[PDB]
């Protein structure tokens, strides 16, 4: 069974328990139940799935190293499913709910979930609520027996809480930190003091790196039995490296990419947000470029915002953006090497990992 | 030490712990900590703690019976505060993301969180999402090594699943059930057919009921060691009857205690909800009070909202709480007694609740 046709089959299945047992135990009537097959759909699907086959993929290494039974290799393979189908459910609330937080228009060439005509914010927040609550639903019916459970469990939940903690980070990411304050409201920076390498890098790595790369290499290794054959600080130190790189291309996308092959018109400029491209920006600029760039950046007029994006062609941000490729390939590398000392079956998925981030 | 001095203490432990775990590892800075800090306050404290204080107070009687070191003792009443906690927080989140759902304005004499100047719906959506990854970190630090870690986390699991399902069934109750489709802009019922009893139960069963008294009785006996004294089957009945009797009255209250003793507005009228005055005026009303109804129902309208309360006045609906009172007593007693026969200890707890809900 290729591993894709393994991983989507086990999606339905999924689906068919957590419908049924709303039918049979949470008196669910048929319509509802469809508006909440429907909404799983809409949330679940229609992405690369890279989240939940990086735990697939991480699990067949090491069955290719191991012996097992054959029943035992289904079970590992059909956990490694249903471990990779969680993570996708706790991405697919956090894309409902921070669609909703930003007024986002568009997610994968569809309308947010949130517009949906019958659906509406009011419903949308709550069935961001069930998303989440899904994925627990899910470990504790197809894992209640297991050995990982306990290590599973506390993993996704501090994953998931550091995934809240970086949201926080990037939607305060254009205040200034001394001015933070519940009773007042916040005039965006001025100085942008507080866009920095350092400041970036807490933003990404809480709000991206954990749920996109940590969780599922870490899934993949418990669902195999295979954790203590590896060193969990090179994990976190790689995990974090390729996490950046797959947000600081994704910063230089909404910026860049046309909204067709993007699948949503970018907006961080608008948004203010402390992207990649504003940092490395402010990295690099004069004083007449800053000046221009304080001028423009953070409002929705697109005179401005195209200003802003002649700004960052003019200051020849690609040489910088290959600059630090060449620098992730270095340590990416050099971390993959280290974890072959110990597992070089779990090195080599490292790799493909961080093939299919560094081409896509 | 009086039960709520012991609780209102752990709650200052707790807020110490998560915010002093958010700068050690979360690097966290000290305004963001601030913030945090005003929100867990903000939407944490300030009610009656009705929930969290079950948890102590069906500890409080199992300690009164049983045989424990003063250690032990501490360590239960400790763990029952901070399962109380837990289910304060849990609280928390559910209502910062309904007062955004609702669109409410004001909560316990105060704006929703939501509504506070420098939070907004794109801070607040999110600030609730931590409140609930906060019963989790507190659950994983301070019930590591407890033997009912593992029961804890699938109830808790259970009923926060149960009152998200039980959200969807209350914003929807206004729509008919055949007509409910993502696609499609919802208009709101005409004919009031699923205005039932029944179905009225359905949507408090799982809204409240099971978050406000079966989670607070059963980690109570969790934290104890004492779930195998008690019938479960018993102590889902009962929570079920005592939760349903608090909606009713709740659903009173919306329509008919004064804003500035309710904290609020009350908008049920308005908002076209499935109310316990909806459905018994729906119960006794002739045709064409029927009609008028219709007329009038769900509509900001201020005149179209007297004509509804004027409508349940002159239905003499007084009459009906009181006949649902009186039935509700036998029941609960009826239960109670029934608890008698495996734990007397547990039953008075029961009691208690029971009264404390009955007069407040
Ligand atoms: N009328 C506007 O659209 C202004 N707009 C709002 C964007 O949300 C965004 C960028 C900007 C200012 C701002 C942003 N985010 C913040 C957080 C704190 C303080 C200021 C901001
Ligand atoms: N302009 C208004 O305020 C109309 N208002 C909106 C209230 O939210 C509410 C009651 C009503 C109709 C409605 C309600 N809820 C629903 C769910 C599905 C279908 C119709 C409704
Ligand atoms: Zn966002
Ligand atoms: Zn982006
Ligand atoms: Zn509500
Ligand atoms: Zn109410």
């Amino acid at each position: 069974m290729a591993s894709m046709e393994r991983f989507l089959s086990v999606y339905d299945e999924v689906q068919a328990f957590l419908l049924d047992q709303l039918q049979s135990k949470y008196e669910i009537d048929p319509n509802r139940a469809r508006y909440l097959r429907i909404m799983m759909d809409t949330t679940c699907l229609g992405g690369k799935y890279f989240r939940g086959m990086t735990v697939v993929n991480v699990a067949e290494g090491f069955l290719a190293v191991t012996q097992h039974d054959e029943a035992t290799k289904e079970r590992i393979l059909h956990d490694a499913c249903v471990g990779g189908w969680m993570i996708e459910f706790l991405q697919a609330h956090y894309l409902v709910e921070d669609d909703i937080m930003d007024g986002s228009v568009m997610r994968r060439g569809k309308p947010c979930w949130y517009r949906f005509p019958g659906v509406t914010t009011q419903c949308a927040i709550n069935d961001g609520i069930i998303l989440k609550s899904w994925t627990q639903i899910m470990a504790w019916h197809y894992f209640a027996d297991r050995p990982f459970l306990k290590d599973l469990l506390c993993l996704f939940q501090k994953v998931d809480y550091a995934t809240a903690v970086g949201q926080m980070y990037d939607v305060t990411s254009m205040c200034d930190s001394n001015k933070l304050d519940p009773e007042v409201a916040q005039p965006m920076t001025t100085d942008f003091a507080e866009f920095t390498p350092a400041i970036y890098k807490r933003i990404v790595k809480y709000k991206t790196t954990f749920y996109t790369y940590l969780l599922p290499l870490v899934m993949g290794l418990l669902v195999s039995e295979a954790a203590a054959s590896v060193e969990m600080n090179l994990v976190e130190r790689v995990a974090h490296l390729i996490g950046e790189y797959f947000q600081v291309q994704d910063d230089v996308m909404d910026c860049f990419t046309p909204p067709e092959q993007l699948g949503k018109v970018g907006t961080d400029i608008e948004d203010a947000k402390c992207s990649w491209l504003a940092v490395t920006f402010l990295g690099k600029a004069n004083a007449a470029q800053v000046a221009e760039f304080k001028a423009n950046y953070g409002e929705k007029d697109p005179a401005k915002v195209a200003v802003v994006k002649r700004l960052y062609s003019k200051a020849n941000l690609q040489a910088d953006f290959a600059a630090y490729e060449a620098e992730v390939v270095r340590e990416v590398e050099s971390l993959i090497e280290q974890l072959k000392v110990k597992s070089p079956t779990f090195a080599e998925s490292v790799a493909v990992v961080w093939e299919k981030t560094h081409k896509r």
